[PDB]
């Protein structure tokens, strides 16, 4: 596959519940930052569509509980509810989460094993070379383009292996996956996104088309939108890259991100390898940085500004 033009990788840290029933859509909007993913309205010809989105779920404090892409797939010219991919490891919590505010609504909440989440990226950074992909839409595959950033490629939501829809597709390294998002700056889960903690403005959700400031009430809203008229976000997580041999265990999140002159310029949040995401100060992120590490020697790090911000 040394002439393969994408790369599907299981994301075994994501997965689907199925939302349904007729009070679904006011049901979700009420708690997430975003509207819902609907489908236009169908021709006659009727071929399936999907449309897909990203939200944030957010406390009442308006911080970041859970990162999610929403899925709507319309088939008989309606749509039969909604599909949130979550982190696998808050799955429950989630599903706890949508149960405090689904009393008495006409709301069902399932895990949806019957599709598995992948993601399909390029072999090759703008090389365009050939094997543009379709959006596909049915019950047993859905292939959307990733709704936060065309540099995410897509997502393939799938009963079988990813290769078998994908022309020019091989199966990827799960490490690369998670190496291209922290060479992005696209932050996906609770390591990166710690709930209860992360802001989803300083997380980029403006930047990666996860906000509404039209849409009606939602828990967090209050917040949010306070936070993004009185001016500059600024503080925002920045994709980093260490310069200095790492540590046997690494770099532990939290770690407090310097200047030369050992003035505070943020936190490492979480990363990968020599890669990762820091929570800076937007306007300290260009003169030397370091964290300590045991000898107050390394660690050199450089941050940067991804070329798909506005």
């Amino acid at each position: 596959t040394a002439g393969a033009a994408w790369a599907c990788f299981r994301l075994d840290g994501r997965t689907l519940l199925r939302v349904r029933g007729p009070d679904a859509a006011p049901f979700l909007l009420g708690l997430l930052t975003n509207e819902l993913p609907l489908p236009s309205p169908a021709a006659a010809g009727a071929p399936p569509a999907a449309r897909a989105g990203y939200a944030h779920f957010l406390n009442v404090q308006g911080r970041t509980l859970y990162d999610v892409i929403l899925y709507g797939l319309q088939e008989h010219s309606e749509v039969s509810g909604f599909l949130l991919e979550c982190d696998s490891s808050v799955q429950g919590a989630l599903q706890k989460h949508l149960a405090l505010y689904r009393i008495r609504r006409k709301v069902t909440v399932e895990p949806h094993p019957e599709l598995r989440v992948w993601a399909v990226l390029p072999s090759s950074p703008e090389a365009c070379g050939a094997a543009s992909l379709q959006e596909r839409a049915g019950a047993a595959a859905i292939l959307i383009r990733d709704p936060r950033t065309a540099r995410m490629g897509w997502r393939l939501l799938t009963q079988d292996e990813g290769p078998a829809l994908v022309p020019g597709g091989r199966l990827g390294d799960l490490w690369d996956y998670h190496q291209h998002r922290y060479l992005q700056g696209v932050p996906e889960g609770v390591r990166d996104l710690p709930p209860g903690v992360a802001l989803p403005l300083e997380s980029n959700l403006a930047f990666m088309n996860g906000v509404s400031f039209t849409k009606g009430a939602y828990i967090g809203q209050e917040l949010t939108a306070r936070t993004h008229h009185m001016g500059v976000i600024r503080k925002r997580l920045f994709p980093v890259r260490f310069l200095d041999p790492l540590p046997t265990s690494g770099i532990t999140p939290g770690a407090t991100v310097l200047t030369a002159s050992g003035q505070t310029v943020g936190k490492f949040r979480a990363g990968q390898g020599n890669v990762g995401l820091a929570l800076l100060w937007s306007e300290k992120i260009k003169g030397p940085l370091h964290i300590r590490a045991s000898e107050g020697a390394q660690v050199a790090l450089a941050a940067s500004v991804p070329d798909w911000w506005p």
